[PDB]
């Protein structure tokens, strides 16, 4: 029993973790094989970033312009190209430690772990969200990017972020392992705002599910609703539409709970509406939704709580 934010154990991604450095600016890069990929800004100066040209900054760079550092062992630069917003520096050794790996573009709503890496040296591990408006809340600091976020299945390292930058909100903003952005944001130190967020539907459907599943129906009532009626609540209170394909998705969680995907929404609608009076639902006092029906299966219990 017990729901906490889970990552994943982060053992298969700290071999992977190194460091690159060039000109003054240090952060941290990824070693995969006979390849360390890293944000394209490693290449710029406090004053480059304000308006950089990368293709113009990069051709100025040889390959012994790179400093890559793998523990104590210093690695030697035999290549090096640009593929959009990332760096791909080719190295003169294989990292030995390299796992079953893919390069994954999450959609909006899924979770990753996050290694937060500062001098190509491993952190901390936390769970994130990819919100809505494709900015994470993560915790980043100087010298954070080029830390990664990840799933593993079986023994597969699905990659599928790497950190850039941070917003006014203090929120953050980074691309997949192909360099490119989520969302409409740009490698720049321009004036740069988050989109507007919405509340994650299908999430916080899932965890009430959790908490069925965990042996608590409190919040669960008489009523059903339609699909429409329910997003007409969901507009009200910045959740996003619920759609047959979030229903579909939530089928076997509804299997293991006997209880209808509308029927849950009926029930959080009405907390949407009455609020929770004072009550918590797997210990919190606010409707959670950075949990996906995938993390819910994963870390849940097969057996329902009866
Ligand atoms: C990576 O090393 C570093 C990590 C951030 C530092 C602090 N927390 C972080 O996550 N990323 C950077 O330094 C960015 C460099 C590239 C984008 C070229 N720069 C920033 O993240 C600054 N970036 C902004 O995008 C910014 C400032 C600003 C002000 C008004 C409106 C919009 C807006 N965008 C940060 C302020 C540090």
């Amino acid at each position: 029993s017990g729901f906490r934010k889970m990552a994943f154990p982060s053992g298969k991604v700290e071999g992977c973790m190194v460091q690159v450095t060039c000109g003054t600016t240090t952060l941290n890069g990824l070693w995969l094989d006979d390849t360390v990929y890293c944000p394209r800004h490693v290449i710029c100066t406090a004053e480059d970033m304000l308006n950089p040209n990368y293709e113009d900054l990069l051709i100025r760079k040889s390959n012994h312009s790179f400093l890559v550092q793998a523990g104590n062992v210093q690695l030697r630069v035999i290549g090096h190209s640009m593929q959009n917003c990332l760096l791909r520096l080719k190295v003169d050794t294989s990292n030995p430690k390299t796992p079953k790996y893919k390069f994954v573009r999450i959609q909006p709503g899924q979770t990753f772990s996050v290694l937060a890496c500062y001098n190509g040296s491993p952190s901390g591990v936390y769970q994130c969200a990819m919100r809505p408006n494709h900015t994470i809340k993560g915790s980043f600091l100087n010298g954070s990017c080029g830390s990664v976020g990840f799933n593993i299945d079986y023994d597969c390292v699905s990659f599928c972020y790497m950190h850039h930058m941070e917003l006014p909100t203090g929120v953050h903003a980074g691309t997949d392992l192909e360099g490119k952005f989520y969302g409409p944001f740009v490698d720049r130190q321009t004036a740069q705002a988050a989109g507007t967020d919405t509340t994650i539907t299908l999430n916080v459907l899932a965890w009430l599910y959790a908490a069925v599943i965990n042996g608590d129906r409190w919040f669960l009532n008489r009523f059903t609703t339609t699909l429409n009626d329910f997003n007409l609540v969901a507009m009200k209170y910045n959740y996003e539409p619920l759609t047959q394909d979030h229903v579909d998705i939530l089928g076997p969680l509804s299997a293991q709970t006997g209880i209808a995907v509308l029927d849950m929404c009926a029930a959080l609608k009405e907390l949407l509406q009455n609020g929770m009076n004072g009550r918590t639902i797997l210990g919190s006092t606010i409707l959670e939704d950075e949990f996906t029906p995938f993390d819910v299966v994963r870390q849940c219990s097969g057996v329902t709580f009866q």
